């Protein structure tokens, strides 16, 4: 009996919170009490097979009885569409049709913030029945967000409440925390996506060779099988929740931190204090460490790896576990590399190897490998460097719109919403990185914008129309941020001028958030460029500086805005011609 298993291992209220999530996470516009409902029955159930293992359904798949339970309200398809699809199909191959349907641009509402005083009025209420609700929409609006670590926001969240809503200054003390919980979740949400995008694109291997390197940044003073023990551990809880196996998961990750705890000493220095946390803190805070100090001396690597006369002899008895080892290797003495370069090398290394062995004196021919990695350091280096010098004498916003007019001439097909966000999003590399030293500017830059563009990359696929975004996305994972930067300006790109409503702002653009602001002026940027291409960069800084003061002063108009048209119009002349 599985669901007995997992029941007894998670403790009920994780159970429920899980099980939730999953619903939550495959049927992201069912209704939040239907999805309250389901989990309630399944959990009935569940503790029927904890008191009984040999009864009735208990020896069921979770799939089966999970996947049953929901069809019971998707199979309503004159409401859900192509889901009722799925609940035609038996495991496996309903789950496969659940993952295919997962939505990473539902058309949900915007999630708003009440007044302070409105929610905790609302907690207070019904304190369990205000948490399953942030459990359950942020769920469904982030259907890869991986699980067990949203039990920890959800702790943090109804701390949040718990505490601040009996301070004397209620605002002061909840919106701070509110805030971080947002931006984290964000990152959190973002990251899990790369990792699922590997997994399930890119397959095993891919996901296994970014872990090598990670771990092994992180954890450098780990013999190589035991990062090998841990690169596994960790795959199978990944592949887990990746693949909707999201009991499994939790508990897989449980285990894997008391692994982690237990063996400190043969692993690393930096996890002391994390181990003392709870559960829930505690993996959280494991899966963030940071880097252990690098033994002193360490050996030159040239030694093993091309000097050796065993190499070939190594390659061939198990290509893997010595790519393994080079990568290994290769990473725990760079932590200022970013888990990307450090993939193209070993891929480099590994290629060169398959052409040397064949003959002609195979020592001699691999004897410069390492002169080959020297232009794929440089480069990411350089860009970085040359990035952060531009950001910071610009800030954050006018690196925004940089970045905004840049990307949108290399793949002006995609649409605008999607330009925005991610452009913003890549903008913030600048905040995020350019305050550090240069041996740590690298991973923090290239891995963040590796995960950037992976969001690029799933929101386009879901309806294509860029072929070079298709190319860059589907081509080779590790090289990604290489075949972006490498864009040029789209030369085919045909503009679709005149305009209609896509320029003539609103009134209720003075009652929106100032962020929220920008992004309709940032948005009305990429139909400026998306219509009128290569017009340089000062017409554009001249259209940008005259709709900022259009916008300022027909909010103070407190005219019967009908600004909103008449110096509306006045831009409208001076943008096309001169
Ligand atoms: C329920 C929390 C809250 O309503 C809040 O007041 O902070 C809230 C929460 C969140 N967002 C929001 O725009 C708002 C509203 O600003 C975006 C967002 C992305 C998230 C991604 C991952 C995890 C939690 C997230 N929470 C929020």
């Amino acid at each position: 009996s599985e669901v007995a298993h997992r029941f007894k291992d998670l403790g009920e209220e994780n159970f429920k919170a899980l099980v939730l999530i999953a619903f939550a996470q495959y049927l992201q516009q069912c209704p939040f009490e239907d999805h309250v409902k389901l989990v309630n029955e399944v959990t009935e159930f569940a503790k029927t097979c904890v008191a009984d293992e040999s009864a009735e359904n208990c020896d069921k798949s979770l799939h089966t009885l999970f996947g049953d339970k929901l069809c019971t309200v998707a199979t309503l398809r004159e409401t859900y569409g192509e889901m009722a699809d799925c609940c035609a199909k038996q495991e496996p191959e309903r789950n496969e049709c659940f993952l295919q349907h997962k939505d990473d641009n539902p058309n949900l509402p915007r999630l708003v913030r009440p007044e302070v005083d409105v929610m905790c009025t609302a907690f207070h209420d019904n304190e369990e029945t205000f948490l399953k609700k942030y459990l359950y929409e942020i769920a469904r609006r982030h259907p890869y967000f991986y699980a067990p670590e949203l039990l920890f926001f959800a702790k943090r969240y109804k701390a949040a409440f718990t505490e601040c809503c009996q301070a004397a200054d209620k605002a002061a003390c909840l919106l701070p925390k509110l805030d971080e919980l947002r931006d984290e979740g964000k990152a959190s949400s973002a990251k899990q996506r790369l990792k699922c995008a590997s997994l399930q694109k890119f397959g095993e291997r891919a996901f296994k060779a970014w872990a090598v390197a990670r771990l092994s940044q992180r954890f450098p003073k780990a013999e190589f099988a035991e990062v090998s023990k841990l690169v596994t551990d960790l795959t199978k809880v990944h592949t887990e929740c990746c693949h909707g196996d999201l009991l499994e998961c939790a508990d897989d990750r449980a285990d894997l931190a008391k692994y982690i705890c237990e063996n400190q000493d043969s692993i690393s220095s930096k996890l002391k204090e994390c181990c003392e946390k709870p559960l829930l803190e505690k993996s959280h805070c494991i899966a963030e460490v940071e880097n252990d100090e690098m033994p002193a001396d360490l050996p030159s690597l040239a030694a093993d790896f091309v000097e050796s006369k065993d190499v070939c002899k190594n390659y061939a008895e198990a290509k893997d576990v010595f790519l393994g080892m080079f990568l290994y290797e290769y990473a725990r003495r760079h932590p200022d590399y970013s888990v990307v370069l450090l993939l193209r090398l070993a891929k480099t290394y590994e290629t060169t190897l398959e052409k040397c062995c064949a003959a002609a004196d195979p020592h001699e021919c691999y004897a410069k490998v390492f002169d080959e990695f020297k232009p794929l350091v440089e480069e990411p280096q350089n860009l970085i460097k040359q990035n952060c010098e531009l950001f910071e004498q610009l800030g954050e916003y006018k690196f925004q719109n940089a970045l905004l007019v840049r990307y949108t001439k290399k793949v002006p097909q995609v649409s605008t919403p999607t330009l925005v966000e991610v452009s913003r999003n890549l903008g913030k590399v600048g905040s995020k990185c350019c305050k550090h030293p240069e041996a740590k500017r690298m991973p923090c830059a290239e891995d963040y914008l590796s995960v950037v563009l992976n969001q690029l990359c799933v929101l386009h696929e879901k309806t294509p129309v860029s072929d070079r975004v298709t190319k860059c996305c589907t081509e080779s994972l590790v090289n990604r941020r290489p075949c972006f930067s490498a864009l040029e300006v789209d030369e085919t790109y045909v503009p679709k001028e005149f305009n209609a409503e896509t320029f003539t702002f609103h009134a209720d653009i003075c009652t929106l958030s100032e962020k929220e602001r920008q992004i309709k002026k940032q948005t009305a940027l990429v139909e400026l460029v998306k219509h009128k291409p290569k017009a340089t960069k000062e017409q554009l800084k001249a259209v940008m500086d005259d709709f900022a003061a259009f916008v300022e002063k027909c909010c103070k108009a407190d005219d019967k805005e009908t600004c909103f048209a008449e110096e509306g119009k006045k831009l409208v002349a001076a943008s096309q011609a001169a």
